[PDB]
Order: structure tokens, then C-alpha cells, then sequence
């Protein structure tokens, strides 16, 4: 239901030879060529994911997949959506010039994924899978920052990691919460400054915000483009005794969250309530 896919890359290797590798006998196929001119290419902007293939051995695949084909219709395709970037060849594996581990790491510090395959046999059909999981065990995907600091911040989830968590960077995906079987990923506050080394303007793919607060936060500094960027969206401040002037006061920023928070062996309610009615609350909103 609902499945449409794209395939990009370089000349080298763009979208042919999983025509023939298809071998039919959900997720269509193909596509990526003839259609024309913002008709058939921003629709496909309006459906689910697309695959980077690059052939390993040849090193200009990768390197105009990361300065020529990622922006250009990276920013153009949905928040959802994203991208699958993956290495063709890789059966030969000898004359390889591209270690996956230097790819990766650019992947998941562009936030996007990465994979393997070799397509003469076995690991390419256990690719499509792996999408189509992902796929089927989710609906919807949102992306949402948490921006903080100190305490309160390494206080507050699904339990991963720890307050050392993996160095200076990473991502948090949560599972599970209406049979939506949907999905969300929280994200660290300089990482958002990091993956901007690489794409800037990436505010448009988080929907929703999320801040921290402790005894001392003045906090009117983190929210420059938390402001300027996102615009209107959706956002919200979670952070028993609070303290009331800051909430009717230092919200001129509107946004949700009235303040809420907890600290009990009660605080189910605060990450759950909060990740939860927001993801309702944006739901319901879409327009384009
Ligand atoms: N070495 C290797 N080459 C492959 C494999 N699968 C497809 N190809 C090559 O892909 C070429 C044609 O399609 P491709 O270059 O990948 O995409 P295109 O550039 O858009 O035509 C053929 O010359 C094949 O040799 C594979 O598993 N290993």
C-alpha cells in the first residue's frame, strides 16, 4: 500500500541494473528516468525514500554524491523520506577503493542511512527488506530536537546509552508510542550544528523542539534560529516545584508545553504525555 520509490547516483552507476535484478516473478520499482520536468520528480518527492548506489572501486561516484547529487534533491523530497545510500559492487570487494566506515560515518553525521550490497547474488535482495521493514513497522516518522544543557539535559527515555552517551554526537531513536505504528527520533542540540557542516537549512526536517531546563538557565540564546529557522512549526519547552514567572513570562516564544515536567519515580507521565500528544497534535496538521 502507499509505495512508490527513486533511484539517484552518478552516470557511473545510476538506476539500471536492479531492472534486471528486480526479477519480480509492494515498493513498485525503478523509475528515476524519463518522466520529465517536475511532474513525476517532486511527486516523488511526495512519496517515502530513494537510493544512493555508487559503485566502490571508482571514487568520483562518491565524491560528486556528496558535493553534486545529495543537496539538490535532498531538501526537495519530504521530512519523512530521507535517503538509503549504498555501495554497489562490494561481491569483488578486492579492488574496493571505498571503506564503508568513512561512508557510514558521513551517512549517520548527514543523519541518513548506509548500506552494502552485493547484487550478483544474496545482499541485494537483503536490502529491500531491511527498507520495507521500516516501511511496514512504520507509518510515519518524525525528527525533533533536544536543545539544553548540563544537568537536566543529561537527566532526560528509552533508556539508551547513558549520560556518557556516544562521544560529542549521536542520534536516539525511540520505539513503539491508536494502531498508528508511527515513529520519532530525538536528536543532540550540537549535532544540529554539525550536520550543517554538511546541510544547512535542515530545520525543515525537524518538526518539532524540544528544551531543557535547571536552577540556572537563562536560555534566551539557544533559541536564536530555534526561532529564525523553524518559524511556526510546532515546538515545545518541558521543564515538583517549577517556577511560574518564566512560564507565563519567558514564553514569548509560544509554542506548547506550558512548562510541564515531572521528577518522581511518576516520570512516565512527562516523556510519555509529552512525545506522545504532541506527535497528535502535528499529526493532524499536515498542509503540504
Ligand atoms: N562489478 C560489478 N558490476 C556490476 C554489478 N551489478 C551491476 N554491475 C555493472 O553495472 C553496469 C551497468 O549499470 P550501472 O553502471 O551500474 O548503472 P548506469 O551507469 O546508470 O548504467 C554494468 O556494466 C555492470 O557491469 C556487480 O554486482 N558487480
Amino acid at each position: 500500500k502507499e509505495i512508490r520509490l527513486l533511484v539517484v547516483g552518478s552516470s557511473g552507476v545510476g538506476k539500471t541494473t536492479l531492472c534486471d535484478c528486480f526479477f519480480e516473478s509492494i515498493s513498485i520499482s525503478d523509475i528515476a528516468g524519463q518522466q520529465s520536468f517536475y511532474a513525476c520528480d517532486n511527486p516523488y518527492d511526495g512519496y517515502d525514500a530513494i537510493l544512493v548506489m555508487y559503485d566502490i572501486t571508482e571514487l568520483k561516484s562518491f565524491t560528486d554524491l556528496k558535493t553534486m547529487w545529495l543537496p539538490d534533491i535532498f531538501l526537495y523530497c519530504n521530512i519523512d523520506t530521507q535517503i538509503i545510500i549504498i555501495g554497489n559492487k562490494k561481491d569483488q570487494e578486492i579492488d574496493r577503493i571505498i571503506t564503508r566506515k568513512e561512508a557510514e560515518q558521513f551517512a549517520q553525521d548527514r543523519l541518513c542511512q548506509f548500506y552494502e550490497i552485493s547484487t550478483k547474488d544474496d545482499s541485494c535482495q537483503l536490502l529491500f527488506d531491511c527498507i520495507s521493514r521500516d516501511f511496514l513497522q512504520c507509518d510515519i516518522k518524525i525528527r525533533m530536537l533536544m536543545v539544553g544543557d548540563q544537568n537536566v539535559g543529561k537527566t532526560t527515555k528509552f533508556a539508551l546509552q547513558d549520560p556518557t552517551g556516544h562521544d560529542f554526537m549521536n542520534a536516539i531513536t525511540t520505539r513503539f508510542e491508536e494502531k498508528i505504528k508511527y515513529e520519532i527520533i530525538m536528536i543532540d542540540w550540537g549535532f544540529y550544528n554539525k550536520l550543517l557542516q554538511t546541510n544547512p537549512a535542515i530545520s525543515r526536517t525537524i518538526e518539532a523542539i524540544l528544551i531543557v531546563y535547571d536552577i540556572t538557565n537563562e536560555e534566551s540564546f539557544q533559541n536564536i534560529h530555534r526561532k529564525y529557522y523553524p518559524l511556526i512549526n510546532n515546538k515545545f519547552s518541558d521543564v515538583v516545584g517549577y517556577k511560574t514567572d518564566l512560564e507565563a513570562q519567558r514564553k514569548i516564544t509560544m509554542g506548547d508545553a506550558l512548562t510541564l515536567a515531572d521528577w518522581l519515580g511518576y516520570k512516565y507521565v512527562e516523556m510519555s504525555s509529552k512525545d506522545t500528544e504532541d506527535h497528535s497534535s502535528i499529526i493532524k496538521a499536515l498542509a503540504h
